[PDB]
């Protein structure tokens, strides 16, 4: 139903996802001069050295790769969090162009692509339950920027042919997540939502102030994914990303000074 065209893109998500207009929706622009820092926050712990990924898919709207999540494998803590949140799944939102791609914006500032690595608060059982609540999901987001080649990222970007329709899915085990870590784990954190449909405002969203570079070639690979599936005409999955909705009610933290 809904994607990223003229007739299904954001702009119409609301006829279906009234919650498209809600209070706290993903994302936003992170205006550094006005966000707070907090000296109360903690740092971010990251423990991504178990982490069991399974399989990469490509689900018509982007690729992810999804994780073993039924033990904790691979975990997030700290920071604005109270509660551990379990790794899922990570995916990313790129443009067709270079200039544009993430979600979030800093000072109105768009990046090529943005990585979000999805959580679950473990407390509530299961992703399902997660989702029925305000601080139910995690999403760690990372801009890139297109530079010198990300190694951790190459081993994503081969096997991106083998799933280059809707539907298609390959085995992809053994992967670690932490080689699309930057050095920094500084953050700016505030209350949101998923950025596609349903759109559940369950997310403590946490962007990481330092960005990863990929090369021209990596992301290129990402603009030959279809949207479509096989056997049907072809489009080219470039630009699944949402445009910035209105901050309202929310303070942007920073962890750092
Ligand atoms: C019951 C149910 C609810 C929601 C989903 C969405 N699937 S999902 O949670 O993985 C995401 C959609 C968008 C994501 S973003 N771009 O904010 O990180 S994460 C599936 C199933
Ligand atoms: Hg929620
Ligand atoms: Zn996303």
């Amino acid at each position: 139903h809904w994607g990223y065209g003229k007739h299904n893109g954001p702009e119409h998500w609301h006829k279906d996802f009234p919650i498209a207009k809600g209070e706290r929706q993903s994302p936003v622009d992170i205006d550094t001069h006005t966000a707070k820092y907090d000296p109360s926050l903690k740092p971010l712990s990251v423990s991504y050295d178990q982490a069991t990924s399974l399989r990469i898919l490509n689900n018509g709207h982007a690729f992810n790769v999804e994780f073993d999540d039924s033990q904790d494998k691979a975990v997030l803590k700290g920071g604005p969090l109270d509660g551990t949140y379990r790794l899922i799944q990570f995916h990313f939102h790129w443009g067709s162009l270079d200039g544009q791609g993430s979600e979030h914006t800093v000072d109105k500032k768009k990046y090529a692509a943005e990585l979000h690595l999805v959580h679950w608060n473990t407390k509530y059982g299961d992703f399902g339950k997660a989702v029925q609540q305000p601080d139910g999901l995690a999403v760690l987001g990372i801009f890139l920027k297109v530079g010198s080649a990300k190694p951790g990222l190459q081993k994503v970007v081969d096997v991106l042919d083998s799933i280059k329709t809707k539907g298609k899915s390959a085995d992809f085990t053994n992967f670690d997540p932490r080689g699309l870590l930057p050095e920094s784990l500084d953050y700016w954190t505030y209350p949101g939502s998923l950025t596609t449909p349903p759109l559940l405002e369950c997310v403590t969203w946490i962007v990481l102030k330092e960005p990863i570079s990929v090369s021209s070639e990596q992301v290129l690979k990402f603009r030959k994914l279809n949207f479509n599936g096989e056997g049907e005409p072809e489009e080219l999955m470039v630009d699944n990303w949402r445009p910035a909705q209105p901050l309202k009610n929310r303070q942007i933290k920073a962890s750092f000074k």
